[PDB]
């Protein structure tokens, strides 16, 4: 990684950091249905709600500005990817660069998508890609939402916002 790419992973992790604080926040005091836990983790049940809370919980303790981040992918549709049981790296790709700090499908987003899949903070799946995708699978299929890490993200994003 170069030193732009440093400065751009540093404003970044302090917006994901931001982003997993409040979400953690939001789900401690929001113990019943509300339209932005809905949309995005289904019908609100206390196993499910628990299940999301904890992914919160465990990503909110880890230093996102420490993790190792590696540039060396170049795959312009990917924005980035982690191995589950090697926790602290994540590997950018191109999409990445091209995505706005904070937002919709944002750097910070793209953090906390791959933070949820890392083993020891849950390990989400990708069993849904993309906004429609996983707001489908939310109501369809709010079992596999909750350990979606889209799912995890567009929560997190909350844009437009909801809560
Ligand atoms: C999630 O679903 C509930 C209804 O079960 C709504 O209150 C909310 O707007 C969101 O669609
Ligand atoms: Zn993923």
């Amino acid at each position: 990684c170069s030193s732009s790419e440093q400065s751009a992973l540093a404003a970044a992790a302090s917006a994901a950091q931001s982003y997993v604080a409040e979400s953690l926040s939001y789900l401690q005091t929001h113990t019943a249905a509300t339209p932005r836990y809905t949309t995005w983790f289904g019908s609100y049940i206390s196993s499910r709600h628990s299940t999301v809370l904890q992914h919160y919980t465990d990503m909110n303790s880890n230093d996102f500005s420490s993790y190792s981040f590696d540039c060396t992918c170049t795959a312009a549709g990917t924005f980035a990817y982690v191995y589950p049981n090697r926790f602290g790296t994540v590997y950018l790709c191109g999409a990445f660069w091209k995505a706005p700090t904070t937002g919709t499908d944002s750097q910070a987003g793209t953090l906390v998508h791959e933070s949820s899949h890392f083993t020891r903070n849950g390990g989400t799946k990708d069993y849904a890609y993309g906004q429609a995708a996983a707001k489908s699978l939310a109501t369809m299929d709010p079992d596999k939402a909750v350990m979606n890490a889209d799912n995890h993200e567009y929560f997190s994003e909350n844009n437009p916002a909801q809560s």
